[PDB]
């Protein structure tokens, strides 16, 4: 008796599982398209060298990885950003900005902890848009999918905020900018931990209390204004965020979005704007995270600087909150037609209707074994067939076959069957 | 500068590869849903102990395998139809036959010829059904795929025969069971090595001359009759032929099929009929393969034997054909609006008639950086937009945008657009 289960931490998709998978995979792929966004892929398996940031993430603590018995170190993608900017600078100038590439990939990651090693991560960026109408088209995007499952503006939110008010903080407080993406990474973790053991955190990494609390005063304020006495309305980050709330107001979604001084992700190369997908009722972790990385690209060896921003949005928190406000209800199996012989004489003729119901575009099974027509109809019933034709000898040398609607059963000639 | 190259033998799918790939999985999945099978997937990633099956297979030869940190072996699939057993017997009686499962899954080889290292199978199976009806689906399946992608019969053909043929030479002659999945293996490289190397191959394995050339006889047999000669119509593999043929003559795929002697496939566990997608013009290798393993299940420690059959139909050969005949041209992206702003004034605008094309199930993008007008049209060109919609000032106030078909431009009040 062979292992049933599944390998640690993954997931198998059985027929019923995999029509909620779709379900969902459907709503990403048809935001996309409603937004313009072109579908992209590229191999699940990674050369290591394209993740080690040395910025201390959680991302690259935990990554898959292994060797290839040719020596090379390669890794199962733990996310699909740089795989990104590794096609975008292979196209090198035959790349036509502005773009806008989407992907649902399955990304992976390792733990100790025997927690899921991998879920489905739709991606989408937009590379080559200077201006923050590409985060308002992001954010927008992420509610659109949102909406789209059947949640409202009164269940979940998106919540905004900009690295680069953190940034002159860092900056003025006299911190050389590598130690800038370190920081974000300590306190993107803020409410997780205590806040003894993040100043601690921070001053492991050559902060004295003064620089340690101008940081933490900046995540606590509350409004754009508050930001703005802190660092004028001069600054760029504060008409960004103003452009970016008045466009994303102007579409239609203002009620979805709202500005959050805490907000600064986990990841290293976000540069500007980022956001956060939450619940409203508090109940679950983050739905989708994204914002805006101008230099990973350079940082790739990209002979010019190329910005970009995009998000990614997991599928294991959306089911969660999906399931929770009982907008999932298992869908069950559905068919056209099922085609029932009267009995093995009558299969050739059966054969031919079901060719002519798939012909039409119709789905179509016909009973595969010997089986009784009272069995065949059971089985119809279980496969969610809407329609029985039972092909039998009587009918057939008239020219017709008898259809029962299963949401008598009359005799019907051949050609008024499609 | 970093690798932009993929890994080893692996492809990456920027948007135009990708809407090639597309065009062909939507033909798999529709072929699926014409025929009424349910899609399934599982695990990239299996358990090693899951693939070695001793029968010498050029599969088990060449896997993708490696060591988890944590201890365990496990392997990037080569092939799915482990993995589907081994969700058939999670299901256990809780499994409804016959049950018509399938999938897209990429699949992983290692080799030191560095030959692609992945590739996308289409599988199809059918599970739970005894009669070579099952077989039939499955074949016509195949066919309707490759209609669908524009092929015809004069292009393509599938050949069928029956491992039962040789089960019963082999075991006539007198050798044990055990030696014949092997020989099946053997048998199989048969065209693409010589005949003195097979048989040379063959005798490794314990077998005398005698019993070596009745195989070799077999194999060469042309028709069903030869076949009958040599084993009667009384035998079973005769009768499941006839009938094959007979229903998918029946259901209206004569032409497609033929029977062919030679065919064995190279999998282990086929026990029954086998078939093999072919080019007519003898220029590729095969387009896909199939057959009935009534055992596997058996092996894999279920309590009662099941019955299964199915194909593999992989994306690098049937690309290859198509791309001869000239049937996968370029599709070029599109989208159905593209809102152009007059000016950064007319944004807001802009954006909400962004807001209504969306809501109306067009897809539509939006100029996101400032550009003049005639670069915006440009853009709109090179994105494949069927309608630019210019939004001035002047217009606005009227309560009109203005509209140009790109396969003037008028002038049409905002609810006329949708
Ligand atoms: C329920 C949340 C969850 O499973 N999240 C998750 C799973 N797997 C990966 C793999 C790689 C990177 C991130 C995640 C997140
Ligand atoms: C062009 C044919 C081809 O690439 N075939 C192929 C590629 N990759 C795998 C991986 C695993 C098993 C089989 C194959 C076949
Ligand atoms: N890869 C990021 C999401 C992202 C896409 N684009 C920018 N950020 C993540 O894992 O959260
Ligand atoms: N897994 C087989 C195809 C198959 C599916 N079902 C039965 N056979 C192959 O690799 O060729």
């Amino acid at each position: 008796m062979v292992e049933t289960e599944p390998v640690q931490g993954c997931r198998d998709f059985p027929p019923e599982a995999m029509r909620c998978r779709r379900h969902l995979f459907d709503v990403f792929h048809a935001t996309a398209k409603t937004f313009g966004f072109e579908e992209y892929d590229a191999p699940v398996l990674e050369s290591e060298e394209l993740y080690i940031r040395k910025a201390g993430e959680e991302i690259t603590e935990q990554m898959f990885n292994f060797i290839t018995k040719g020596g090379h170190r390669v890794a199962l993608r733990p996310e699909m950003t740089p795989s990104l900017a590794r096609l975008l600078l292979g196209k090198g100038r035959s790349l036509l900005l502005p773009a806008k590439w989407y992907s649902i990939p399955q990304c992976w990651r390792y733990e100790a902890i025997t927690r899921r090693r991998e879920h489905y991560q739709w991606n989408m960026d937009i590379v080559g848009v200077k201006s923050v109408s590409a985060e308002v088209e992001l954010v927008c995007a992420a509610c659109w999918a949102m909406r789209s499952l059947g949640l409202s503006s009164k269940d979940v939110g998106i919540k905004v905020n900009s690295r680069k008010v953190l940034q002159t903080v860092v900056e003025q407080a006299g911190v050389t900018s590598d130690k800038f993406a370190p920081v974000c990474v300590i306190v993107d973790k803020m409410e997780k931990i205590p806040r003894e053991e993040v100043e601690a955190q921070l001053a492991v990494l050559g902060l004295e209390p003064t620089v340690v609390d101008a940081i933490t005063t900046t995540l606590s304020l509350k409004s754009i204004d508050e930001i703005a006495q802190r660092v004028g309305e001069e600054h760029e980050a504060v008409k960004e965020l103003r452009q970016f709330f008045e466009q994303v107001e102007a579409y239609g979604y203002g009620d979805w979005v709202l500005f959050d001084a805490s907000v600064v992700r986990g990841l290293a190369y976000y540069t500007g704007i980022v956001f956060e997908g939450f619940d409203r009722e508090g109940k679950f972790r983050a739905l989708c995270g994204g914002g805006r990385y101008d230099n990973l690209l350079t940082t790739y060896g990209s002979p010019t600087p190329i910005p970009c921003a995009g998000f990614g949005f997991g599928d294991c928190v959306i089911v969660e909150l999906l399931q929770e406000k009982r907008l999932l209800p298992d869908i069950p199996h559905v068919v056209d037609d099922v085609v029932i012989p009267f009995d093995e004489s009558m299969r050739p003729h059966a054969l031919a209707v079901l060719r002519r119901l798939r012909d039409a575009g119709r789905s179509a099974d016909i009973i595969l074994d010997k089986k009784k027509v009272v069995q065949a109809f059971n089985y119809a019933d279980r496969v969610g067939a809407v329609r029985a034709v039972l092909v039998a000898p009587e009918e057939w040398e008239r020219g017709e076959v008898q259809v029962k609607m299963l949401r008598r059963g009359f005799a019907v000639p051949l050609d008024r069957l499609v």
